[PDB]
């Protein structure tokens, strides 16, 4: 039930960036990945071109690893499924819009657990306030993401037809799920950002190497 225009194809073999996606700032593919940070304080953004009309479920798969730095940061990668009329103009929150209307996945260590993978909301019509993103989760996860030779795949599965079901996996492993999460039908967009801050100096790179959107759960 994949669907092609709002996916990532393999990466490996492809030699110019896929023409229905978006890099910005650092970003670039280097070898079969779009590598999101590489050098000391990067940010870089991989969003899709077109926009997504949610009327019905989907399921969303990212795949993606960290490397080159252990240790606590501010740095983090973020994935988004936001409403607007196009890719997000603001990049003051990990590298994406702080005034969102959606859905924040964030992926960082610099909170009150260490490494986590956090669910965060929010309805457009104010920012958060970042000071409070760990104390403002829906839900989140324990989970190691630094270094780890393999890649993880987040997958986001939205169940419509099961009382709207938010239910997020790393690795085929329960992360977390809830149902206070009923995304209202509109034109939504889909795309990661990361930065790296400045903490310690760290080069800590953030590697896209696939994302699968299908229609349907």
């Amino acid at each position: 039930k994949l669907s092609s225009d709002y996916s990532l194809p393999d990466l490996i073999n492809t030699r110019k960036v896929p023409n229905n996606w978006q890099t910005g700032e650092q970003a670039s593919l280097e070898e079969g990945r779009i590598v999101l940070t590489s050098n000391q304080n990067s940010k870089g953004s991989l969003w899709l071109k077109q926009g997504f009309d949610l009327k019905d479920s989907f399921t969303m798969e990212w795949t993606f690893r960290s490397v080159g730095y252990s240790g606590q940061t501010d740095g983090g990668i973020s994935f988004w499924f936001v409403q607007d009329s196009n890719i997000p103009r603001d990049k003051q929150l990990y590298n994406g819009p702080v005034n969102y209307d959606g859905l924040q996945l964030l992926v960082d260590n610099n909170g009150p657990l260490g490494p986590t993978l956090r669910g965060q909301l929010n309805d457009g019509q104010k920012p958060v306030d970042k000071t409070k993103i760990y104390d403002q989760s829906f839900a989140s996860c324990l989970m190691g993401y630094q270094d780890s030779s393999v890649p993880s795949t987040i997958r986001v599965t939205y169940d419509l037809e099961d009382d709207n079901l938010l239910k997020v996996q790393v690795d085929n492993k329960v992360c977390f799920q809830t149902r206070k999460v009923r995304f209202p039908s509109g034109s939504y967009r889909i795309g990661v950002t990361a930065q790296n801050g400045a903490v310690n100096n760290n080069a800590e790179s953030f590697e896209i190497f696939k994302m699968q959107f299908f229609n349907g759960v």
